[PDB]
């Protein structure tokens, strides 16, 4: 088997994005975030609380013939990004693009934090991670590739995100007219539940290439690129007006400025990152200061290649007996 389906910005700063997914019988269509950061697959609900929902659309395990409770089953995550979600947990039938699980946990919110309520555009959040880091308690549950792959054609999925446009999540093949050139494939480490890589360097606009060893996470749930404080101030020092500002939390730089590039290494190929997708915009509405897309790892304890890094390439997932991540120009 296989499905495709079509993943779009949330905003037009392409903050995050969204991917149709069809729960239950009748099927209930929520567009959730497809997170290659985490493994649960969650979903706001007719159980969150009311003054919680605030545009979403939600899940009514109750209008599902094929929902049952999982009896005993909680869960409880909390992201990077200090947002959070809890709740109960159903089984029910999951589709993405034609491609179907049935009895696939869905974690039904009762409670989120005040981040998701105030995004109106994602119903929840479909988990791409590890199955080892998915949070049900008492019974571990499995992730949405985790129990499609057995049927998948073969035991991968890909990510190919575009910049202000819509972009594809395919399970179980590879569209070889999605990329350019060939696909680079490198060594995964799962110890820590993710899709945890070695970047080989970088380099910044047309300059000279540093090789350096680069661990960090594909990470399809976090907008930016976050890389060592050494790696981000060599980048910020080739925009005039740059500067990291304690009070925006990262570097900032002049709306009126025009980006350089940013190269990353996976194996002896190279992704380039153009200029224009580090732009994230003014900091506030009306401000001549714009926010960077690459900023400093140095307080997270990881570097991740959040969607700014992984929306200039065709990325695999590859889910085979030993993982790896595959990386081609687009």
């Amino acid at each position: 088997s296989t499905g495709s389906a079509t993943t779009t910005p949330i905003d037009s700063l392409d903050d995050a994005y969204i991917t149709p997914v069809q729960i239950g019988t009748p099927a209930q269509t929520l567009n959730l975030d497809f997170d290659t950061g985490s493994s649960d697959l969650w979903v706001f609900s007719s159980e969150t609380t009311a003054s919680e929902v605030d545009g979403q659309t939600i899940y009514t395990p109750s209008k599902s013939t094929t929902a049952k409770l999982l009896s005993g089953a909680t869960w409880s995550i909390s992201y990077g990004d200090g947002s959070s979600s809890s709740g109960d947990v159903y089984t029910d039938t999951v589709s993405v693009g034609g491609l179907t699980v049935t009895g696939q946990a869905v974690e039904s919110a009762k409670k989120v934090s005040s981040s998701f309520t105030e995004d109106s555009t994602i119903d929840g959040l479909l988990g791409l991670a590890f199955s080892t880091l998915n949070t049900v308690s008492p019974t571990q549950q499995k992730t949405f590739f985790d129990n499609a792959k057995a049927s998948l054609d073969s035991p991968v999925f890909t990510a190919d995100l575009g910049y202000h446009a819509p972009g594809t999540y395919n399970f179980g093949f590879i569209d070889t007219t999605a990329y350019t050139g060939s696909i680079t494939y490198t060594a995964v480490s799962t110890k820590q539940g993710f899709w945890e890589w070695t970047s080989t360097g970088y380099a910044v606009g047309s300059g000279t290439f540093k090789s350096t060893s680069i661990d960090g996470i594909a990470d399809t749930g976090t907008t930016l690129l976050y890389l060592p404080a050494t790696v981000v101030s060599a980048y910020w020092a080739q925009v005039s007006g740059a500067k990291s500002s304690s009070s925006v939390g990262g570097y900032v730089f002049p709306c009126s400025a025009t980006l350089p590039s940013f190269t990353f290494g996976v194996g002896s190929a190279r992704i380039v990152i153009p200029g224009d997708y580090i732009d994230f915009g003014p900091i506030s509405t009306g401000s001549s200061s714009c926010f960077g897309g690459i900023q400093s790892s140095a307080g997270i304890g990881i570097n991740i290649f959040g969607d700014v890094a992984l929306k200039a390439a065709f990325v695999v997932f590859n889910g085979a007996t030993t993982p790896t991540l595959g990386f081609a120009s687009k």
